[PDB]
């Protein structure tokens, strides 16, 4: 099984972004 999560970030340098990632476990 892999793991996933979603971060915050600024994608319009001072915004509410929701940038998905998976990993390994």
């Amino acid at each position: 099984i892999k793991s996933c999560e979603t971060f915050i970030v600024a994608c319009d340098g001072g915004k509410a972004c929701r940038e998905v990632k998976c990993k390994t476990i």
